[PDB]
């Protein structure tokens, strides 16, 4: 069946010569050539079935990306799985090959502000598209940005990734430990089941300074340490940023905290473009509400080149709480995997 790092990919004939591009906590990614359509893809194999949480991401994930469609987002071209729900064990997930992502190019190539500005373009034009669609995307970092040799880009890996209808109040109701350490807004720290699509726009201000300095900005060790690091930078929070955190132990937890001075950008970052600079500081922004919103980060003086709200499709159904219902056991998220995935089966 073809074997990688001993995973089966029982993936043939249609997809064969098949080369590791990364693993996961319950799958395995892979390039891959699609003999049918005669196209390099990737092939990310999902074994989900033994954990309710891992079964809610390859949900979520599904259901989300075959419902959008955007240059800068990666899209499913394909699924694979077992005719039968039983036999049912792996989820083959196929997407266009893109040749690397943004951290392998961050360890091999200081990047013009050129490059930096179209990268960063095309993060907050597929955010743009994520948000308008009331999803929040929640683990965006350079290993999450594919990028082909055209200097084109693409957001991928929506297993973090949820709905949230802004017609209900989901305070109390958002996971609590999302996103990667680095890039974690402090809310999720603070407000650790009431944050926003904001969290997002904190994620890709993580990325910008990434892209000036080859380096992550806020690189903490644990829970607590990415709050100093952070701290450590924008300076200790406002008296009206404190009154405004509405968590008493969090609120506390702050005002116990020494006293920091904000280190000015242009002292992290010397050599970097003003105009970057400025975008970076309102999209690092402690105060969620008072954080650039996407729209307003492509209308920003950086990026002028490329902002044209004409040629920025968004979402023409924005998704409802019809796709938030997966607080279930794990046997019954199978079986929506399973329905979801059976337009890509023989019959159907
Ligand atoms: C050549 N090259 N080098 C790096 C990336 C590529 N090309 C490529 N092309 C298409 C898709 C992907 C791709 C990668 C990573 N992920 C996430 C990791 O960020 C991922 C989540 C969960 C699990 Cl389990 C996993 F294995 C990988 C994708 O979803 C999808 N990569």
């Amino acid at each position: 069946p073809e074997m990688v790092r001993g995973q089966v990919f029982d993936v043939g004939p249609r997809y064969t010569n098949l080369s590791y591009i990364g693993e996961g906590a319950y799958g395995m990614v892979c390039s891959a050539y699609d003999n049918v359509n005669k196209v390099r893809v990737a092939i990310k194999k999902i074994s989900p079935f033994e954990h309710q949480t891992y079964c809610q991401r390859t949900l979520r994930e599904i259901k989300i990306l075959l419902r959008f469609r955007h240059e800068n987002i990666i899209g499913i071209n394909d699924i694979i799985r077992a005719p039968t729900i039983e036999q049912m064990k792996d989820v083959y997930i196929v997407q266009d090959l893109m040749e690397t992502d943004l951290y392998k190019l961050l360890k091999t190539q200081h990047l013009s502000n050129d490059h930096i500005c179209y990268f960063l373009y095309q993060i907050l034009r597929g955010l743009k598209y994520i948000h308008s669609a009331n999803v929040l995307h929640r683990d965006l970092k350079p290993s999450n940005l594919l990028l082909n040799t055209t200097c084109d880009l693409k957001i991928c890996d929506f297993g973090l990734a949820r709905v949230a209808d802004p017609d209900h109040d989901h305070t109390g109701f958002l996971t609590e430990y999302v996103a990667t350490r680095w890039y974690r807004a402090p809310e999720i720290m603070l407000n650790s089941k009431g944050y926003t699509k904001s969290i997002d726009i904190w994620s890709v201000g993580c990325i910008l300074a990434e892209m000036l300095s080859n380096r992550p900005i806020f690189p903490g060790k644990h829970y607590l340490d990415q709050l100093n690091h952070i701290l450590g930078i924008l300076g200790s929070p406002s008296q009206e940023d404190l009154n405004c955190i509405i968590n008493l132990k969090a609120r506390n937890y702050l005002l116990s905290l020494p006293h920091k001075n904000k280190v000015p950008w242009n002292r992290l970052f010397p050599n970097a473009d003003s105009k970057a600079l400025d975008l970076l500081d309102k999209m690092l922004t402690f105060n969620p509400h008072k954080r650039i919103e996407v729209e307003q980060a492509l209308a920003h003086p950086y990026l002028e080149q490329y902002y044209d709200p004409s040629d920025e499709p968004i979402a023409e159904a924005p998704f409802k709480f019809d796709m938030e219902l997966d607080d279930l056991p794990k046997e019954k998220l199978k079986e929506l995997i399973f329905e979801e995935t059976a337009r890509f089966q023989p019959g159907y």
